[PDB]
């Protein structure tokens, strides 16, 4: 039946750029059904300091008063263990972001997961603040030699090895494999999270994706619309992965990784930008999958309660206690976002019908 | 510098679209070392009348004259055993080549592979015509069903047992799986002429471009430029096509698959045409290949050899006995390569050097 009441929503995994690019995206997470938004550092320059995060917090605010930003730090050489006390205590980030070295966009700056050995100091800071360490699981592509061949493919399955010894060095620490997109990433979160019914428990989790609840590599081979990081896998990968977006356990919440572009980034014929812009609609993108599978019971858990439970976010900070009700009336999605100017979006799934809508009613 | 006569050159695989398209790359095969080339008729419309592939090869010879062409026919519902005899009679065409429905470029008017009886009374005046049936080895994308999913990953695995079958139903019928893209077919290939010396006995062959030779799946993904059908897959598969190309047996001979596309096509945000085009420089890519591993006395059957004895090129139909020499000569691949006027196509490698270059010399 329609007008599922869904609470205090979460997109624990949110690009809002900058620029007139923020000045678009920023009122399209609100419009999208998300109150409660997970920042991403991944700028230029990266995020690394405190009186960047604390200004581009306060431009957030000033374009979305209703949306509730929570704010991160980009995990790069420049970071000391004093800047993540001292921001931890200060209230600006809820965790640090860490990007493989030329991975993903903006990723250049980032680190080599082969030698995780220097940022340990930077990680045991983040234990005690009770910060969140935030993994785009990947290697980088080795073709070099004698060592196993890294590739698009393959290079989620070969970070897991990374993921599990993190998880061994720092068991306090709160981690998420953010967009998983293998069925091998999966039984590793299963598998960490072997006996744990226990809601609050969950210290590695790991985020799912709308767009790598609907593609394959077939969709995005001969569109760059659809190319993102990590790489849609097999049809295999992605059943693993609906399956466990309506599991409806603990560890899986939803991270929309919505990657706007201008559309010149993406009519490349060499060097693509990675990303699909899936904001404008994120709530209505997931519903389609519960609906499908018959789990719309388990919609305002994925959405919202395991992503409130595992960030811990008290009802202090929400800047606006607005519900978000997911009512089934048909939209069509359309073939562009555009601000009127230069910029233009080509959103996820652009042109096809979604069964349902979202709209805001506030608690009374 | 060192040289290397490599008598007459095949290409078996050529594409040599129509209008100013056909007038800027007709002369490429000829400078790109190639002296015979097997024309593929996957147009718009595609070659399926007698009219259209006689005046399709005047136009050709036309723009090349010292070039040898081999035309084909388009596998369609239109084609009839009286004309396939009308055809091979008048040494109109010279084989058939197949495109499963929704594969590739001009696909669409296919045929569905696990459905081939159709076309059985073509077969049939194939195998007594001596005609040659080019497979484009690939089933159609099913990502439901209870059957196996197929994926541009494993749509060339999944048609290997349609390939067998073939075999088996005509076993005199020349049949070439083109452009092998899978180390699986490669087993398949040599399994099939496991009894089979002396080169005149090989039934079922199989070509090997260019660019598989060097691409893997982590060189497309986000290069729209070097997307093209079969998709190049795994290092494990890249491994493969390359020991199978220096390997010297004789069902592995070259066929580029040269695509060439405007670059307007290829930098699209949907749907972007496949193919990569390799025709300008085309035995210099071979040449990088099989100095890489140092089995440059293989090259020559490889190119040359192999393609003449399977084909059955006489020596009477040779357009111009001009031999093909490989000089060590460095050379860079232009960025673009443009007729002047509205057409400019990105070459394969644009920007890197190859330590070869053509020249062509008379015979006695
Ligand atoms: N464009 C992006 C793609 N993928 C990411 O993880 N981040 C981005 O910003
Ligand atoms: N563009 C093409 C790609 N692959 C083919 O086999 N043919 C084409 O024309
Ligand atoms: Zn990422
Ligand atoms: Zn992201
Ligand atoms: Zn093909
Ligand atoms: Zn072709």
């Amino acid at each position: 039946v329609q007008e599922i009441d869904l609470g205090l929503t979460c997109d624990m995994h949110v690009h809002v750029r900058e620029g007139a690019m923020c000045e678009l995206v920023t009122p399209k997470i609100r419009d999208g059904g998300v109150s409660i938004a997970y920042i991403m550092p991944n700028l230029q320059p990266p995020i690394t300091t405190l009186d960047r995060v604390i200004e581009y917090k306060k431009t957030l605010q000033k374009l979305a008063p209703k949306t509730t930003f929570l704010m991160s730090f980009y995990l790069s050489k420049d970071l000391t263990p004093d800047l993540i006390h001292e921001a931890a205590q200060q209230h600006a980030i809820r965790g640090v972001k860490c990007y493989p070295a030329g991975v993903t966009t903006n990723s250049a700056a980032g680190v080599d997961p082969n030698d995780f050995s220097a940022f340990y100091p930077i990680f045991k800071a983040m234990q005690e603040e009770n910060l969140v360490l935030n993994l785009h699981g990947e290697k980088p592509s080795v073709h070099d030699g004698d060592k196993e061949p890294i590739h698009v493919l393959n290079a989620e399955e070969a970070f897991l090895p990374a993921l599990k010894k993190l998880h061994n060095d720092f068991p306090n620490l709160k981690i998420i494999l953010e967009h998983c997109t293998s069925e091998s990433a999966i039984k590793t979160i299963e598998d960490i999270n072997k006996n744990v019914k226990k809601a609050t428990d969950v210290k590695v989790a790991a985020t799912l994706t709308a767009h790598h609840l609907f593609l394959t590599i077939d969709d995005w081979a001969g569109n760059p619309v659809n190319f993102c990081k990590p790489v849609a896998k097999l049809p295999n990968d992605k059943k693993a992965l609906v399956k466990a977006a309506v599991s409806g356990k603990p560890y899986f919440f939803f991270g929309s990784d919505s990657a706007p572009h201008p559309v010149q980034n993406k009519a490349n014929y060499e060097g693509v930008c990675a990303g699909v812009y899936s904001q404008s609609f994120a709530i209505p993108y997931i519903a389609q999958v519960f609906e499908e599978q018959n789990a719309l019971e388990n919609l305002k858990g994925f959405v919202s309660d395991f992503g409130i439970s595992f960030y811990e976010v008290k009802d202090s900070e929400v800047a606006s206690s607005d519900k978000a009700i997911l009512f089934k009336k048909e939209q069509v999605i359309p073939q562009v976002i555009s601000d009127g100017k230069d910029i233009s979006i080509i959103p996820f799934k652009a042109g096809d019908k979604l069964s349902w809508s979202v709209r805001w009613e506030p608690r009374l």
